[PDB]
């Protein structure tokens, strides 16, 4: 189940936050696929109810009104035409697979909905299904509000309605055949695997039976007996009767502790420090790295929306977000996300954004699309973090010494630390408040390498800092806490 699928030395996702199918395409063929990145996380592909109140919100994606591959982020045609040309130049596409429940039961009935579906949250009828009454948890949730009111309760966590959604009776046949029916469209068309959102509100059973249903990947892009990726979102961050580990059979699971305590130590919160990073992994409680999808932020704790709280790092904090990022990217432990967003107009009040709900960039509900400017970041107030040099230069970072050991560590006893992988790579921080000038044994061969967070390898040359390894693998490394980027990272493939 737990293996990415993705294409021999490509180790990251990217998570292409409401991007529209034509432009992933785009992203796919020029980019993607020459940067090593090995596969993209797309938004809902399926019909959602389209909110206007307020106007288009991000998560009006996550109310379901049907199957059908129509969004705003295209038709089933562009979807199938974008899975077919990153199939083709060896980029996987995992769909954000919405099953545990419709649309919110109070809204209102129409066809108000992404490709003009008539739905009746009120008389429990999804005619384009079909769902009707008989497939809801109405009548199995026990709460005297219909709606999830206690998490310690770990039923009607699963029976109840998550803030009024319409939960699915997925113990039914009928209901978990539908949602097969939708899901093997989607592998057949080219998908390599799925996301399964809101996974601690469905049994675990229930999730294997649907799963057990599936077919295998695409034999036309994928070895006989593939099976698709699949990774549950479960926030778990300790104190629940319900644990990220009762999902280990289904797949891997969203480690959120992972993103929740990164943001702590980098930014220095209750006296925590880089080098308490030396047992980073399991051993800070996290579950196995076989199981887990870890990712500096996602989607909806980026904007205060999710767990891990104040402490999560964004593209707002560039300068601590790529050293986070950077860290993730070095480090050995999970299978690593990228995100990539777009701005949006924060306004805090009382320490809380009111714009949190603001959709992606559009003219009049019509998503903009992805502008490219020439010095290949984008436009349309796209962010593009997964093109930030830092970024991108550490996703091929990963994929250099993928399969090389945790080695050679070091740590001033605070905020300066440095590891290598194998013989591969070697990366270097410096998170306190003065210079740092110490040299380090790196495990790599003699040599001059170009740093590439500072710059790039351009034949034969480095547009930024150089450095120098002698024949005992020692090198000199040079961070004020004044630089632009506070850390250094050298591999095998940026040696002149
Ligand atoms: C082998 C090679 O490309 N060497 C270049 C050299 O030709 C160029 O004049 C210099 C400019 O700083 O940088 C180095
Ligand atoms: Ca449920
Ligand atoms: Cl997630």
């Amino acid at each position: 189940q737990y293996s990415p699928n993705t294409q021999q030395g490509r180790t990251s996702i990217v998570h292409l936050f409401e991007w529209r199918w034509v432009d992933i395409a785009l992203e796919c063929e020029r980019y993607l696929a020459p940067k090593g990145f090995g596969g993209v996380q797309v938004s809902p592909p399926n019909e959602n109810v389209a909110i206007y109140n307020p106007f288009r919100p991000w998560w009006e994606r996550y109310q379901p009104v049907s199957y059908k591959l129509c969004t705003r982020s295209g038709n089933e045609d562009e979807f199938r035409n974008m899975v077919t040309r990153c199939n083709n130049v060896g980029v996987r596409i995992y769909v954000d697979a919405v099953i545990n429940h419709m649309c919110g039961n109070a809204v209102s009935a129409g066809t108000s909905s992404t490709c003009g579906s008539y739905f009746n949250p009120g008389s429990r009828d999804f005619p384009a299904v079909p769902y009707s009454g008989w497939d809801f948890n109405d009548g199995k949730c026990k709460t005297g509000s219909g709606d999830i009111e206690n998490y310690n309760d770990a039923t009607q966590v699963r029976d109840c309605r998550l803030t009024g959604l319409l939960d699915l009776a997925l113990e039914k046949d009928y209901v978990r055949s539908k949602i097969a029916e939708y899901m093997n469209h989607l592998i057949d068309i080219g998908v390599a695997g799925f996301r399964l959102a809101a996974s601690k509100h469905m049994w675990p059973g229930d999730i294997k039976a649907i799963l057990d249903k599936l077919h295998n990947l695409n034999s036309n892009w994928f070895p006989a007996g593939s099976k698709p990726f699949i990774y549950q979102e479960v926030i778990d961050l300790g104190g629940e009767p319900i644990k990220s580990s009762d999902y280990f059979g289904n797949g891997r699971v969203t480690e959120f502790k992972y993103g929740a305590k990164l943001g702590t130590v980098i930014r220095k919160w209750n006296g925590e420090k880089m080098s308490y990073l030396k047992n980073w992994g399991e051993g800070w409680g996290f579950v196995p790295s076989d199981r887990a999808l870890v990712f500096v932020d996602n989607h909806d704790n980026q904007r205060g929306h999710g767990a891990g709280g104040a402490s999560i790092l964004t593209f707002w904090d560039a300068r601590l977000y790529k050293m986070a990022v950077g860290f993730m990217l070095a480090h050995p432990y999970g299978f690593t996300r990228v995100m990539s967003s777009y701005r949006w107009p924060r306004q805090f009040q009382n320490g809380n954004d009111v714009n949190d709900w603001v959709g992606p960039p559009n003219n009049n509900g019509v998503i903009k699309e992805v502008t490219i400017n020439p010095d290949t970041t984008c436009g349309n107030d796209w962010v593009c973090e997964h093109r930030w040099r830092q970024i991108r230069n550490m996703v091929i970072f990963r994929n250099v010494v993928d399969g090389q050991p945790f080695t050679n560590w070091y740590d001033n006893g605070s905020n300066q630390v440095a590891f290598g992988r194998g013989n591969r790579g070697f990366i270097v921080f410096n998170n306190d408040d003065w210079s740092f000038s110490l040299t380090l044994q790196t495990g790599l061969p003699a040599g001059t390498y170009c740093d590439v967070i500072s710059g790039d390898k351009i034949n034969g040359n480095c547009t930024g800092i150089k450095i120098y390894v002698s024949d005992d693998g020692k090198a000199h490394f040079s961070i004020s806490n004044s630089a632009e980027d506070p850390f250094i990272a050298i591999h095998a493939e940026s040696k002149l």
